[PDB]
């Protein structure tokens, strides 16, 4: 298992333009395109995304390309940021899976915004971490893929994923 087969059991692929769980336009593997309501605005950006006129579908490939950059996105996205280095550096290798996880379903700023908990992690303090992540609006929208992130950080193995 890694953070490539780990994103994609709880994100899935979908090569035509959905609503993700917040009813937001995305395509591929979680691949966020816009806020906007509108889907003009989203085969727009889709276009631009891809580089070709795709009338809101994709191949398999391309849903790949964007799921490459997107990982690395997010992993630069988090050494570069202040909060987050630090508590990345401290993990090990499963747990570090995990927190790209949460950074690429929510962006660097809403991770950010877990300061309580990137304490308890920095800390190793797995138990007290896993009961604060659980309070949260992230662990209530979304309770199946929370948890299996959770359990991630709980324990240092893949067993929820298995
Ligand atoms: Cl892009
Ligand atoms: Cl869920």
């Amino acid at each position: 298992m890694n953070i490539f087969e780990m994103l994609r059991i709880d994100e899935g692929l979908r090569l035509k333009i959905y609503k993700d769980t917040e009813g937001y336009y995305t395509i591929g593997i979680g691949h966020l395109l816009t806020k906007s309501p509108s889907l003009n605005a989203a085969k727009n950006e889709l276009d631009k995304a891809i580089g070709r006129n795709t009338n809101g579908v994709i191949t398999k490939d391309e849903a790949e390309k964007l799921f490459n950059q997107d990982v690395d996105a997010a992993v630069r996205g988090i050494l570069r940021n202040a909060k987050l280095k630090p508590v990345y550096d401290s993990l090990d290798a499963v747990r570090r899976a995990a927190l790209i996880n949460m950074v690429f379903q929510m962006g660097e700023t809403g991770v950010a915004g877990f300061t309580n908990s990137l304490r308890m992690l920095q800390q190793k303090r797995w138990d007290e971490a896993a009961v604060n992540l659980a309070k949260s609006r992230w662990y209530n929208q979304t309770p199946n893929r929370a948890k299996r992130v959770i359990t991630t950080f709980r324990t240092g193995t893949w067993d929820a994923y298995k």
